[PDB]
């Protein structure tokens, strides 16, 4: 058995509560124009804004773990990692609109204020003695000259791997952006450093790293073999000034966190950070840079608009431009494409089996599915009883609205944006492609205490066939295949 090929998790967890304090981006507090998920559902407690007590929720999975192709895979349906746990949020429910958010310096517009950052970076680590070249055909050109060769500032890429150096770096920034507290070496540990990914994704080789670090004078078409984590330390006269988590995938780089000296205030590290990476990315020849979520309504989360990009819709499993929907998302809606010219939807979109192209027309369908009167739940519901059958062990989500109004942590809502339908659970065992998990899914089986292949499915214990088909409806069948779920 080839670990180097698996994904290995824990059973999923669905995880809800207030969201005073729970959430960090809003701690709650919305005005009504931005408190519900569409429209259909500000009109459906117009007048009653107050009786909705407002939920943070996400369901997720500890990784064991994890390649970077895999990885990718899960940042594209919009999970992310925090340490070992891949999660998302609840986009029906949730107080907050997250969006997965991609860019690259194709989508970046380099502004006044970016341009200003570069320019006073180069200023603080370049010598008079600087001799510039006679012209740069872009920035990143410019930055790939002038940084290598400063004599005070220097950036070293390495394995994520915890120091006594960092962490200290790491207390003064979160005492700095107010949180006093929770930073144990620990939650470092956990949050920044002791990744889920294979031991050569972690480790690489002393060649790997010294390619790595002479990304500045690649030229046109020369790429580099770093997949994983990373660590890239920016030092300043020999001390850590700074702090950059990252995460090399095949079709990218995803910023995991920055942090950085309080007493460089001055050097907009963070700015500065983002279009250093924005240039790797272009020079390594990948195609995206991860920013992690955009959140409209947080400004500590829609400054990643400023690299431009383009936002995951979930429900189609495609990108759409940032630039094409900001006018229909800055009330903290849910957006759910459906072309101009397709008839209107007696369901949740089709995941598993026409695909929506957001060059042509399109609107957001959001309230035709979602909404207060959509088809979602009624579709899920009968599709409950169906699964019943099989031995599923679902509960028909049975209240009229899917807010709180003045807990099983296994319990999956019926509807949630971007996991597989129930009603396409339903249509998978009734084709016959469940059994293509048959000889291809493993268990960690507690009981027994060992690895074991599964064989007949539907013969496992509902318990056992009810995580499977959690694992399935969140990261889809193809990629169960080559799970390690424990149980
Ligand atoms: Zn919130």
């Amino acid at each position: 058995m080839d670990f180097t090929d698996k994904l290995i998790i824990s059973r999923p967890l669905y995880i809800s509560d207030n969201a005073d304090p729970k959430c960090g981006y809003c701690n709650g507090k919305k005005d009504s124009s931005h408190k519900f998920a569409s429209p259909g559902w500000s009109d459906f407690y117009k007048g009653d804004e107050d009786k909705v007590e407002l939920q943070s929720s996400t369901v997720g999975f500890n990784s064991e773990l994890v390649n970077a192709e895999t990885y990718d895979k899960l940042c594209n349906l919009g999970f992310r990692r925090s340490g070992s746990f891949m999660y998302k949020t609840d986009m029906l429910r949730n107080c907050c609109r997250l969006y997965t958010i991609r860019t690259n310096e194709k989508y970046l517009t380099m502004s006044k204020e970016l341009k200003t950052s570069l320019k006073r970076f180069k200023k603080k680590i370049t010598s008079p003695e600087f001799k510039p070249q006679p012209k740069y055909v872009s920035w990143i050109d410019e930055l790939c000259d002038y940084e290598p060769k400063s004599t005070s500032f220097k950036a070293v890429f390495e394995p994520a791997e915890f120091t006594d150096e960092k962490y200290d770096l790491y207390v003064r920034y979160q005492h700095y952006i107010h949180s006093d507290e929770d930073n144990t070496p620990s939650q470092f540990e956990s949050f920044l450093c002791d990744t889920p990914f294979t031991d050569s994704e972690i480790t690489g080789t002393e060649k790997e790293w010294e390619q790595l670090n002479n990304w500045h004078n690649l030229q046109p078409g020369e790429r580099v073999t770093k997949n994983g984590p990373a660590h890239e330390c920016y030092y300043h006269n020999g001390k850590l000034i700074a702090l950059s988590v990252l995460d090399f995938l095949p079709s990218g780089v995803s910023s995991v966190y920055f942090i950085w000296d309080p007493d460089y205030y001055d050097w907009s590290l963070g700015k500065v950070s983002a279009l250093r990476e924005l240039a790797l990315v272009s020079k390594i020849g990948r195609p995206y840079y991860y920013l992690g979520y955009y959140i409209d309504d947080c400004p500590k989360m829609n400054y990643k608009a400023k690299f431009g990009g383009e936002i995951l819709d979930v429900c189609n499993q495609k990108y759409v431009p940032l630039s094409k929907i900001h006018q229909i998302i800055k009330h903290n809606e849910l957006f759910v494409g459906l072309n101009s010219t397709v008839a209107s939807p007696d369901s949740e979109i089709l995941i598993t089996s026409d695909k929506i192209n957001f060059d042509e027309p399109f609107i957001n369908a959001v309230d035709d599915i979602y909404g207060p009167n959509g088809n979602a739940s009624q579709n899920a519901i009968t599709s409950v009883a169906k699964l019943r059958k099989y031995g599923i062990n679902y509960s028909p989500d049975l209240q009229r609205s899917i807010y709180k109004e003045i807990k099983d942590v296994y319990r999956i809502p019926n509807v949630v944006p971007g996991l597989v339908p129930l009603m396409e659970i339903v249509s998978l065992f009734e084709s016959g492609k469940m059994n293509e998990l048959n000889n291809n899914v493993v268990l960690f089986d507690t009981k027994i205490n060992a690895l074991r292949i599964v064989r007949d499915f539907i013969s496992e214990k509902p318990e056992i066939k009810t995580v499977i088909t959690d694992v399935i409806r969140l990261i889809g069948l193809d990629n169960t295949k080559k799970a390690i779920i424990i149980i």
